[PDB]
């Protein structure tokens, strides 16, 4: 069958899944149509009948709004995706979400719609490759050899972050990332001659890059050849695909027109026409899904390399398992045992350390253990404190190491450590000063709604830091973490809450982790086992009165040890203070009543949450009748201790609110509380 | 006098402010001293005596981190920043914080510290210019001719940011933009090969851009000249000054050692025998001071351009009026009471729109009397409502308009904007979808510290959106808002709170707005001008009851409808319902107590807050014994009103969840009734 028939497959079901949604867009599917016909008919190694086959190539649609054509090419070529579920387009509960959403449709490999991330991601995946492929790779035995194919669009690279991914591609050397630019010459407000007119060749070349411009984008011969150009150059290839949006709607095409909006019936039957397509809505002809389907070549493929594995088994068994255990996401043998002993360790052994350097303290015990850590930070590996005896960098030369200096690119970094967590292989961590989590805020909410393992390393996490001043001292940042759906969110108090929030964060594999250091020292409490146990709980009773407290101190990171010291003069002078460490109130919320209520019981009212940060989001724990002593304004340039004490973090303040918080509850005005 | 011995008292006063403080940055302020001897001894004009001359050129240290280098540029060439505030660098209540922040220390043209963010500050300030220019100057009356001078290092070029705006800036030919390049091979991590490789020149040709290679940053007459040909070209100019960082010092220099750390009073020592600097902490002859001096030249310059204002003001009196009105910060002469009308006509003249269509309409029935504003969206004019009948796009080759189109640059529209306000003669607005606010989240809080205005048309603001999916419907993106210190969060009703809001936005010039709107219509209130009035209070009693009220439904936004009606059916089965309308949490934070008291009464504690966000920021005004009704999870794709339904935003579950809370509460109240105590 000629190759403008099944090009001519993906335009009838994306027009025809937006027409029958009456929502989506059929602009970019059209006009990709025969690029994605070309690279997987004929270029593409997947297996449809195992979509997590490892050594399979990932395909990262970034322009995630032609959400119809990867949704084409999965039913297409023989994924578990029916043509009931293109009928479902965008409704209720569908495998087929307006933008594609990794795990709701097999071979889905990466949430896409925030424009620039997808080719984020796909630098991640791209560098997860190599970093597996130099780990593991024997002579005559390369298991780890796939390539990382992405479209996008204008609007990925007007985005800043394409910048960082891009710049940072070509310094790598990422020779097996291949992206196709639908260079259409069209966005949403228009033709995009008067916000948009880089020459995107020679910015790509400045990277690094292999670019391949003026490709045709509706010449089967021409965009051939451009992918085989770039599987032979070793450098991240820029294919630079010229289509036209729309392409076969005769009055809409090369209009924004047909961006974002159903093109119509009358519209429709026309480009049909135009099209020589003569089948209905979502009707294919036997014939094209014959020669549209993937599934004996890719369980051919897929075959073959088991065989490859099997091969590489026999001649590296310690290896081989190796390879295993880390592309299925365990843990190593012992993790359990050894964790548990290190934690026990550093509660027999006190030591007043910043958390961010206990943070390096648990890098250094854990990752003994984890081959698998793929660490970094952007550039503040000195402060952040990343880096620890087994750390070796990344170079284009040498990817065997497992340590990325990722430059100063926060929003690129977070959004790579998505495509690498996503690749699989890798337990990957990040770092930057809490205040530039801002810069990267989006991709870690991408990591939440993937539901993907995402570790970042915050440290500098209040006006703890001191001189820098206001545009570094966080003070809203850890409520705006807490109050995303499927962060966790850990600010440890001493060197023992930090290791146990990096062990819970290693095994946390279904969502991202905000890791919350210090920069200054932090005095160690004591803890019985059952006590450190329950540090896992995220709040939990860490000193307790003897009888029914009649005050409630709750206090995380670096105010535990403000708390525990007001608790101390005030129970010399006959008070009931409970003091409660909570380091992660998502993993609080998650206990049950029987627990919440044994540590926080309801019918005591006084209490007072004690956080460097914003006061109003600990409403939650303190409700009306409680206090907050946290921070209410953006802080100032001065060193630390005279920050805490201006901003009211005194022992003396702590007691006085308590006193007066206390007086409250005469008259039985506490007491009547229910 | 030497050159460089003008430049050398930078690099002592720097290393001396740094050392004093045990703390701070000498570095990139040594590394620097060559450049900024010549640019600011050789090419600024400014006035020392009046920071706010209008016509000054305007210096931007991006790289912030190195502020001893602004501080000590700021003394020594005559502003009111003493010996003694260098002295205090770094300390509680200084005029010299470690980072620079405008709105204290003279001469400071904005807040810098986060990377990317003053590059993309300058660009607004050179499209002000420009702008400011094309709408003012005539024929041999030039009032606006003024350059943008910008010093950034390798952190400001690897952030995503600098793509953004300097790609944007090359589209519309800021001429008047020189940025120096700070290439000194050296980040926090050390020699930056191993992660930054860039072709910068390159990369920076590709954005049509003037670009100087190669210049010798410690060369005087290579400086100059680089400068001269920035300024005849009408691209903007990137000049890649190579640098030694910390140049001086024997044992540091070239090395990240000195990036962030006090040199040492031993390594001190060395560097002033190594640059033969011999005075000691904080001491500058007299003869330096002379030729540092700007005070009358600068004096000499603002006095020639009063005299060209006062010609262009007989020419052209009118134009002259409206300049001076800009740049002072003022509205227009009716503004109060013309906008009260068309507020009070919205009110009079119902219509069931989304708040995105009545955001356009307050754009055109408001931007008819402001000739000030700058509006854009980053590529989203058609969604976000953005263009009115009298918008008109900028061009490189036709500035006289009031309209950008940003492209997909959320961040960096965001940041330009703040350049934009801190330059002076507009009201910015700029535009994207709730969910993108995040791409721009930092530039937000910047606008908030700086108290700078910044007005935010966030559109598709909950899972009203329907079918785009979780990526791009909002959840916890209002709460973000909420909680940051200056900021105004505004997520009006109708298209009498959206016209509302907009009038606050457009007087607020303190700080940023963020004005949330939705993508479906929203049914119209009916309002007293009294209730009308008190919209801008940021909560109010929008339906109360008869007598004193037995329960207390919040709402915002598209939710403030769903209120109304399951109050209405409790007022029919018996109930005592009050709807309190809350369009700014954070404006009614700062009424007085007894408004707050009389809107939110402590003896009613059955509450309940209804709003299409993140629940857990509510209990800030329902406390332990009210309820939520927000969501508690990311979206999903499906049609809007199934959305809503699924996610319990009904008349039912509102009114069940009533019941069940009065129920519980009335029989706690029960249990206590008969005790005597209060
Ligand atoms: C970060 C981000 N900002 C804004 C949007 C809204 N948006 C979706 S598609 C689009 C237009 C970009 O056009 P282009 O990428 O050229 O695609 P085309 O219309 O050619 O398919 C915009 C602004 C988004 N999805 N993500
Ligand atoms: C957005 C952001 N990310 C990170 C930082 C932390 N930081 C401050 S200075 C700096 C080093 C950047 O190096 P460069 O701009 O080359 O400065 P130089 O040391 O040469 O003066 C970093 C990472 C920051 N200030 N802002
Ligand atoms: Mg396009
Ligand atoms: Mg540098």
């Amino acid at each position: 069958m000629d190759r403008k028939h099944l090009a001519n497959a993906i335009r009838a079901l994306s027009m025809d899944g937006v027409q029958k949604a009456n929502s989506g867009h059929p602009g970019a599917p059209m006009g990709m149509a025969d690029i994605a016909e070309v690279l997987w008919r004929g270029h593409l190694n997947h297996n449809p009948s195992n979509p997590e086959w490892a050594d399979r190539d990932r395909f990262v649609l970034s322009n995630g709004h032609g959400s119809m054509l990867i949704y084409s090419l999965l039913h297409l070529s023989g994924y578990e995706l029916s043509i009931d579920d293109l009928k479902n387009f965008r409704q209720l509960h569908s495998k087929t979400p307006g933008h594609p959403e990794y795990g709701y449709a097999p071979g889905i490999e990466t949430t896409t719609g925030p424009l620039g991330q997808g080719i984020t991601n796909a630098v991640g995946m791209a560098m997860a490759e190599k970093a597996l492929a130099a780990q593991f790779n024997k002579e005559g035995h390369d298991i780890v050899d796939h390539f990382t194919y992405v479209f996008m669009g204008d609007g990925c690279l007007m985005e800043g972050i394409s910048h960082e991914a891009c710049s940072l591609a070509g310094t790598l050397g990422l020779g097996k990332l291949i992206a196709f630019w639908d260079d259409n010459g069209i966005s949403i407000d228009g033709h995009v001659e008067g916000w948009f007119s880089d020459d995107t060749p020679k910015r790509f070349e400045a990277y690094g890059w292999h670019v391949i411009p003026a490709v045709d984008g509706h010449n089967a011969e021409a965009i051939n050849a451009a992918i085989e150009a770039a599987k032979a150059d070793p450098r991240p290839t820029l294919i630079c695909t010229k289509t036209i949006i729309g392409f076969g709607s005769p009055n809409k095409s090369g209009s924004h027109d047909c961006h974002g909006a159903p093109l119509g019936a009358e519209e429709i039957a026309a480009t049909r026409k135009e099209l020589g397509w003569e089948h209905g809505p979502f009707e294919i002809p036997q014939e094209v899904y014959a020669e549209w389907s993937a599934k004996e070549a890719g369980a051919a493929k897929e075959a073959a390399w088991n065989e490859k594995f099997a091969a590489y088994e026999a001649a590296y068994p310690e290896l081989a398992a190796e390879f295993k255990r880390r592309v299925n996401g365990e843990l190593p043998a012992q993790w359990e045992e050894k964790a548990n002993q290190i934690i026990a360790d550093l509660q027999a052994n006190p030591a007043n350390i910043a958390s961010r350097k206990a943070s390096q303290n648990a890098l250094e015990a854990f990752g003994k253990m984890l081959p698998e850590f793929m660490g970094g930070s952007a550039d503040l590996a000195p402060s952040n404190l990343t880096m620890w005896s087994g750390s070796k960098s990344l170079e284009a030369s040498d990817f065997s190491g497992n340590y990325i200096h990722y430059g100063v690119r926060e929003f690129g970094m977070t959004a790579i450590m998505n495509g690498i967590a996503l690749h699989g292989g890798f337990v990957p961590y990040g770092a930057t000063f809490l205040m530039f989590m801002e810069y990267a805020r989006n991709a870690m909410r991408m990591a939440a709604l993937m539901k993907v393992q995402n570790i970042q390393v915050y440290t500098h996490d209040s006006i703890g830091l001191g001189e820098d001043g206001p545009t570094h001292q966080p003070v809203e940042q850890i409520a705006s973490l807490r109050l995303t759906p499927n962060m966790s969110t850990w600010r440890p108090c001493d060197q023992v809450e930090s290791a146990v929030a990096w062990k819970l964060a290693i095994e946390r594999k279904d969502g991202p982790s905000a890791l919350i250091f210090s920069r200054q020292n932090l005095a160690q409490q004591e803890r019985t086992a059952e006590q450190v146990a329950d540090i896992a709980k995220g709040g939990y009773i860490l000193k307790d009165s003897d009888g029914k407290p009649e005050l409630i101190l709750i206090a995380t990171g670096s105010e535990v040890e403000l708390a525990v010291k007001a608790a101390e003069q005030l129970t010399a002078e006959g008070k009931k203070v409970r003091v409660v460490s909570m380091p992660a109130t998502d993993a609080f919320d998650k206990q049950d009543a029987a627990y919440r209520e044994s540590v926080l019981p309801s019918d005591v009212t006084a209490r007072i949450a004690i956080e460097a940060g914003i006061t109003d989001f600990w409403y939650k724990y303190v409700g009306f009748d409680g206090r907050i002593i946290g921070m209410t304004t953006f802080g100032e340039s001065a060193p630390a201790d005279q920050l805490f004490e201006m901003f009211g973090f005194t022992v003396e303040n702590v007691v006085n609110t308590a006193k007066e918080l206390l007086a409250e509850n005469l008259y039985f005005q506490g007491l009547e509380h229910h």
